């Protein structure tokens, strides 16, 4: 009867998590930063015996771990999953990741005496240097890291939130490496830009606060708009969701970075998914210019090469279309 702790348990990614640890009879902790967002939590699961939660307020702040830790010392996985106008990025999104990484783990490190096992959710951008992913001969696999310097990470908005993962996750490894007496191992889940629905429709609000907003974004356009220029990798939620429990299960993967990543997009390759599968919001929304993709896909991007993190996960990814289709059907289905 194993314990879990997950921290932000009413993110995006995170409620995937819990879902599919209930069905696997783990016993969840969810971290929340409220009551509400806790009572909230146990309704839509409708309060089972496996589930229950504690309150962090702030989830980078000094020893906000410690009175859970300590309370729930038979828990053996921590999987930290807990995360918007921007003016200095240096103290509003380097500092806080770097400080809020070591503060967890420093937590793990005084008051985790059972805690073996780690799975930090980190990010394909803490993995790709720009001018690398920009490369279309270039290949990137779980060994690279995005060369980005700091100095360069304060220039704007992008380069803040890309350098601010590889911060972050930098310093969780520095931590491990450089600290003596560590008793668990640590995994890291790095997915791309992360598409599919919600657990639940009843989340639904107007804008996604998640990256299905590149989804969404495309609903709100009209006929003859142009379509948004965005590319890159994705990756389904259900299946990063899938990732962070096979990445304490599986005991080849301590220590590893998996790189999670099904394929590559393009905003023209989204636009196509829906004209072809939502009959009803055909002709409402555009269709410039079918297959552009596939091109610019071939022309413009490197190849990740995520050979060893599909081996280390051993299951089938949804595709684009599944997860584009389950997006957006929620979407439509919820505003009724």
């Amino acid at each position: 009867p194993i314990t879990v702790i997950v921290s932000g348990a009413t993110g995006f990614i995170a409620q995937h998590v819990v879902k599919q640890l209930l069905a696997k009879n783990y016993q969840v902790i969810g971290t929340v930063r409220s009551t509400a967002k806790g009572d909230h939590l146990l309704k839509l699961f409708n309060n089972p015996k496996n589930l229950s939660y504690e309150i962090v307020e702030d989830v980078g702040t000094k020893g906000a771990f410690d009175k859970v830790l300590q309370k729930h010392g038979e828990a053996k996985v921590f999987l930290h999953l807990a995360s918007f106008n921007v003016t200095d990025v240096e103290k509003e999104l380097l500092l806080p990741a770097v400080d809020g990484t070591k503060n967890v783990l420093q937590a793990i490190y005084n008051f985790g005496n059972n805690i073996e096992k780690v799975v930090i959710t980190s990010s394909y951008a803490a993995i790709s240097t720009a001018s690398k992913e920009a490369d279309k001969n270039a290949i990137i696999t779980e060994k690279d890291w995005n060369e980005i310097s700091w100095q360069d990470a304060l220039l704007n908005p992008v380069n803040g939130y890309r350098g601010s993962k590889k911060f972050a996750e930098k310093a969780a490894w520095d931590f491990i490496k450089s600290n003596d007496n560590v008793k668990f191992s640590l995994s890291t889940i790095n997915p791309s830009f992360v598409f599919g629905p919600q657990s639940f429709g009843s989340e639904i609000k107007q804008s996604l606060n998640t990256s299905s907003e590149i989804i969404n974004s495309i609903l709100k356009l009209k006929p003859n708009d142009s379509i948004p220029a965005s590319k890159g990798g994705w990756v389904d939620v259900r299946d990063v969701a899938k990732a962070h429990i096979i990445a304490f299960e599986n005991e080849d993967a301590k220590n590893q970075r998996i790189l999670l990543n099904s394929g590559r997009f393009t905003s023209q390759s989204l636009v196509d998914i829906i004209n072809d599968k939502f009959p009803d919001l055909k002709g409402k929304i555009p269709v410039d210019e079918p297959g552009s993709d596939k091109s610019v896909i071939a022309e413009s991007l490197a190849t990740i090469d995520d050979t060893k993190s599909r081996e280390l996960l051993g299951f089938e990814y949804y595709n684009l279309e599944q997860s584009v289709y389950d997006t957006v059907e929620q979407i439509v289905n919820a505003h009724k």
